[PDB]
């Protein structure tokens, strides 16, 4: 199963991968490139690499949690199981270190050159810290000593603490994979940021708890320390840890001290350090929280902000209360508490998508109308692209009689009434259009039109209409025919239209 | 009164409802849809549902407040009145649970399918938690036991604590109804968010207060606990609660500990937990406050921000101080400390509304002018739509003599003076227009015009004017006539105009 | 001096007033309106009113500071000087109350109707609180009693505390005058908001300090209170106040308790209340600070944000590093770290201002050029309005030979070199223009032009140029002449131009 | 080496300098201006000045750190080394003061007038504070005394504290140079702001630590002070300082008190003051942190915000889930999680840069296409400027057969298939163009085109195409030829094209 291994090493065709590299052909090229170095090089966005990093993360986390505690509260640090654990952990880290040379880096296109690009760049960047972390230094030191004890013991713990420098690597890994996870699952940034901070914060607290206890151990439990004053040196490890952790935590969240304020200088300085660390962390957390909160209601906030401008405008012109109310109502009907700019979004989209959206919007209208179903779909598409959405309140004159008409209408939803001299009352339903005659006749509006209820209309401008009809002269005839009947019903004969019909 | 009940079950025609569903016809359709399931199904936006939720909220709140306290500070938990209270409360919750199957869900259109849509979705979503909360588990356990006591008693309290899981339901309800309340009364989001948080925070504090006391009770008041060290075990319930609450509250708001720092591990851990809960809550509160504050002065802030850009621009070109001052003055006059973009807002509005606004703005002007009152209102409307607002400072040449004039003017407010060679001094008042001759003659400006005080003018561009006058050729004649007299007064005869008049 | 008084009562012609009311004539109208009610009514924006409010504010502040302290720490509350102070203060407040009926309200235009508008609205709005505050209730109570003592004494202090309800009025006044002060001196909003909060916060702290001491006094110094445990009942007033204030302050800023955690319930509850008040206040302060900070660097922040978008764009297209660097350099040269949009700002301004700005920008250019100084200033104005600012980096081909030229140029600043076949090297200085021939000839570019150093140019488009020259055909001749000489120098004869010259 | 000195005094030609002054010629002018005053005046942006300020900053920092400590914890303040240090420090400050008269100020152009502009402005601005700081006042006082001791000693320390007023100058310097450093290295503002605050905060803490100890020293260690209660008067200086610092720091970060709550009034008041200082500082820090955090993820946040609007839009129209998914996919492909507006950025850039960018984008396309490599580069440039980027998803009809075609295409990347009646299957690769025939023929689309995979296309509109081809009629012929072959292959003969070819 070498082929399988090879496949694993190369980048898979994931959704994220596709997004990164565009087409699938492009992905293949990357794979081919990878193939140059055999049974050695690993691509940064590979599946195997992901798995490896996952493996690392758990282990790393454990080490960060467990190691300090082990160093501090357990004096028997040369016992079997512990030793076994340590060596094994070190091995994994060593392996990881080795892998980083095989692993490709990303800066432009990813650096796939094995001996030159990856090795020489990594050796001058992060290799120094990593190497120290990977190797078991304390054990080496012990071996050296082998080939007066208290001092040695004291020294060893500090040396062992070098194994905690793996945190940097962990951080790096998190930063890498989190970016990848944004391009997969569409994560909210703020949430992610807060979670990381929380993880960091807790870790720091833990370290402080360990650290505070540790200094006394290192300093041989002097009587003016906090451990000796409470008389909990001979108490169980767990209790001590808890107390230490509590002490650390208080400083972090700005509560208080331990049993008493620190007496000895060493203790005092440690406390101060913790406070400095803690307070800053807390501040950062607060900031993060604020950011998160702002993000969460950003959609709602924005709308309100936009509306505020409208209010200000009104104030500037000193409009009557009634008028203001009307405007407010209109706004409510139009946007329904949702900020967006159709002009921008539609522009951003491509043609087919736009068509799809438009069709969905006006599907009902299309179904209703007799002209739209029979004619070619291309014509329909042409028509619906040029439409512009409008909302009218009840008691608004949509068209006034005698004016110069720039735009016709299409009733998607609601009921509008027609008013003409000696025409009684005529009411229009959904899937009806009005204002077609003034654009055809090139004259004035034959009669007034006023909305009965709230009317949701799709307007079409004159120029657009003309453009549409230059492409499809057969559809104009139908329109003309429709107009003529309406005119007859009304009682106002348009002569030009009649002439045109005769000609036809 | 079954009809009434049915009506209640169906959605009413509220303002919010109208907003949601658009037209009233649409609302009727929803009602009809609801009617399919008889004496069973309840619509989410129904009036009855609202009332039910209101009923729940009070009760729920009471339970959240009262239950924990009861569990903790009252050992006599099997007494009559308490028992009566508990059972009754449980009944209501059970009823509510039953209702959720009858209640429709909102995701698109609301799911009105009774046996399939509502029941199967809710059973796999929130039913598990709810059911546990509703049932009186402790009593059931007791019954089971009936069909050594201390342990049982200890167990029972924890079981009873399951009744506090109703909080989730409460939260859900709040989230639902708050959305509805945004679409009714136009609430500020930030305020709402803060209030909810406050409610939550207080509740949490209360729980902590209860919780802290509770552990000692559960653990049988060990001598190293905070209750036994203060010697307030046998003190009255209320005092204990207060002290406990105080302790909780301090941790929340980051003040301090109780009488002393916790000695026993159990206490210590509890304290730590509280601190973790408390600190985070505080941070969240701070964030919310920040958000609120930003929202409150957002209208003011924005203006300032906008102005800052202007200042920066000036700095970039390194303008003289005098010039800068002038610009500042202009800005002050123009916007009056109010950020808004007329171009956007007007576009957003529909035609009738625009007309109304324009009319209100220029009502005074219309009243003043002799031409506007006599002519058709359509013409007036056409004119006023195309107008563009402008502000001039005293000592600014509005028109310079001999230039090519692109726009005429209309004095809404202020006083402007005309300057011509051997024309002495002429001053114009509100409701007067100037700059009409260059657009009619299609030549140069006959004389200069300079503002006396601050002038608020409505400009009309040449193209727009032409457009207006192609529709109404009768109004042009009047303009021409007006011009001729003015020309005569001046002493500069325009020949083309004269010719036109002769022709007429 | 009744006339003077009358004048004072009426609104003065301040800058703020002018801004509010527009023209000075308008202000006069307001004064006339005011005149309807004689020796009675006061305008809200009057000078006298301002002075009155100033007088109030100091007094009010003093009362807020002094009264609580007096109530608490001085048992001898019936002494002479104190009595004198109190009565006098009350008198002023009573007078202020009376004034509010005379004072006009602002909602639209300000309500100047004396008996109906001002009196009936204020009587149902804020009169209840105010009246109570104004009257000396404690003294009245004492009088009543006159026409067992300890209880009475206890009662009286609480009654006196009603005089602290003037805070509301103070707040109102501050809110009023701060708005006015925005329209005078162009204050930063955030700063103002923070200052108010600080004032409020300190006041609250003071009250808490007083309040904490006060309860013990009211409760007769019970031995389980904080005052009796420290044994500072018989200590001097000042020390007590300080300690009390300290205690209050700690709760506000989240430090700690007093000497010990509160023992008695009353004390405990008070402490809790203070904490609730304090913590919230602190949160608010933090929010305000955040807001202020964001405001302060908003000009800088915005620029950075804008740039970030550019960077993102570059990243999207995956541009070479060199190219990116070039772009960065260009950006630096163009905007100089200053965000602004000329297109918007210029549109916002009126014509004369624009002209002034343009002239200032291109004054140097005008001075340099021989054509601009001799010709009419109108022509110059026309030219300079249509110009568009551009920046070029050294080594950029401004014009390439043989291309179709849409725009000519004007060198404001920097040095550009001309490159033609067998033309050697020609270098242009400030106040020189190039690219004029392609627009005149209506053909192709005669020769290439490349920048030597960083060149700051003003471009003029073809259409604009044509527009300019239709108005002024005499200036075209000069241009033609200039071109011809250049052509001769080059060695490339343009025939059309020659023909035109011949015709001329 | 006087020439060198002179050079140093004058402004160097740095990058920052260039940015400030534009061209290098301009810089020379500044130098010339500087030359008017000889061996005296120093320019604000000079290199020497920078160095001087750097020198000051270290020294100033040291003084701020060291002086207070010296004043407080060392009673032997008249010893040799200390004296030597003090005098030397004073000398430097005196020199700096002298320099400020020689140093030019910046307000517009920098004030280079030596006796009038720089001296008279600085003498009325900041000279008062500075002078006091510079002079050794304590020593002068001592001298005066020379030409009962305890009181004198007490006095002297306070006088010496005047030397701490150099902080203002330091602040000023920082504010100056930080602005300069923004215009050099493109620093993130937020980071800079936070760092300054941190520096300030620490300094304040230090001062508080010193200050707290100092009052006892001044007050002669009264037994009710915090130093005497802990019995650490005779302890070493360092320990005392640490304890004092700790005490200060706790108040700053809101932890607690020292050993006990303050007993004496003096101590108490000091503590309160510290708390006031501390809390405010902490709040400010929090605000700064928040600002920083918002800045850091602003690029990411913005994108998310933008997307939210899209989501809202979708919600408003109530689109199907499938459709929504499609839209999401499109968005992901198009922008790749990166907010930017090409329309704005490109407008902001100049022509050459745009050309460069466009060329880089379409270099591959150019390489691919046979027509583009052979023809003139000018033509290519013309073509590529007018192109518009578009993205298509697999299964989208790019062109539908029979429609009126407004735009042709260019396949940068991906694979698109052509569909015609009885044409089998034809597939196009990168560097191929389609949609050219409808623009040439001025008719309808000959056949449909649908994307196979994700297609990245560059569209060219009809009008733009026409514009391009009016300039280059030779390139049209090639296009026609290409079309004809394609038509032949298809089987649909276009007659007009054929006619044109014949004519040619
Ligand atoms: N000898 C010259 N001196 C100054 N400018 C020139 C000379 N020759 C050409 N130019 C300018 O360089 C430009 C090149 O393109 P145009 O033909 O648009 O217009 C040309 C002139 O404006």
């Amino acid at each position: 199963m070498q082929r399988q291994f090879t496949s694993m090493l190369q980048p898979g065709v994931n959704k994220f991968s596709l997004r990164m590299f565009g087409s699938q052909k492009a992905v293949e090229k990357e794979q081919e490139r990878v193939k140059t170095a055999g049974f050695w090089i690993i691509h940064p966005y590979s599946d195997f690499r992901f798995y490896w990093d996952l493996i690392m993360l758990i282990m790393m986390v454990g080490n960060l949690v467990i190691i300090p505690v082990g160093i501090t509260f357990f004096t028997e640090q040369t016992t079997t199981p512990w030793i076994i654990f340590n060596v094994a952990s070190d091995t994994v880290f060593l392996l990881d270190l080795i892998m980083n040379f095989r692993t490709g880096t990303v800066n432009s296109s990813e650096i796939i050159l094995d001996p030159k690009v990856i090795k020489m760049n990594y050796l001058k960047s992060w290799f120094v810290v990593d190497f120290i972390s990977s190797i078991p230094v304390d054990y080496i030191f012990l071996i050296v000593e082998k080939g007066r004890a208290l001092r040695i013991v004291r020294f060893t713990k500090i040396l062992s603490l070098l194994r905690l420098l793996r945190l940097s690597r962990l951080i790096r890994y998190i930063h890498q994979w989190e970016e990848i996870f944004h391009m997969t699952y569409d994560l909210a940034s703020a949430v992610v940021r807060i979670f990381n901070l929380i993880g960091m914060m807790l870790l720091l607290c833990h370290w402080d708890g360990c650290l505070q206890f540790l200094v006394p151990l290192l300093q041989d439990f002097p009587p003016d320390c906090w451990v000796s004053l409470n008389e909990m040196v001979n108490d169980s490890w767990g209790k001590q840890y808890s107390y230490a952790l509590f002490k650390a935590m208080s400083h972090m969240l700005c509560i208080g001290y331990g049993a008493q304020a620190p007496v000895s200088m060493s203790d005092l300085w440690i406390t101060m350090l913790s406070m400095i660390v803690g307070a800053t962390c807390y501040a950062m957390f607060v900031g993060h929280a604020t950011a998160l909160i702002q993000s969460l209601d950003s959609s709602r906030r924005q709308y309100q902000e936009k509306y505020k401008q409208v209010e200000q405008y009104m104030s500037f012109h000193k409009l009557p209360a009634d008028m203001r109310q009307k405007i407010h109502d209109y706004y409510e009907h139009r946007y329904q508490g949702k900020i967006f700019d159709e002009e921008n979004i539609l522009n951003e989209l491509n043609d087919p998508l736009r068509e799809e959206i438009v069709n969905f919007n006006c599907r009902k209208l299309v179904a209703t109308m007799p002209l739209f179903a029979n004619a070619d779909p291309n014509f329909v598409t042409a028509m619906l692209s040029k439409l512009r959405f409008e909302v009218f309140q009840p008691g608004d004159y949509i068209i006034r009689e005698g004016a110069v008409g720039k735009k016709m209408y299409f009733i998607q939803h609601g009921v509008a009434g027609v008013i003409t001299k000696s025409s009684k009352e005529m009411k229009l339903t959904d899937g009806s259009y009005f204002g077609e005659i003034c654009l055809l006749t090139k004259g004035r509006r034959t009669a007034s039109v006023r909305a009965d209820t709230y009317c949701r209309l799709y307007s079409l401008s004159v120029d657009n209409f003309n453009e549409v009809l230059e492409e499809y002269p057969m559809m104009r005839r139908a329109f003309e025919t429709v107009a003529i009947d309406r005119l007859d019903r009304i009682g106002k004969k348009n002569s030009i239209l009649l002439q045109k019909f005769q000609k036809d």
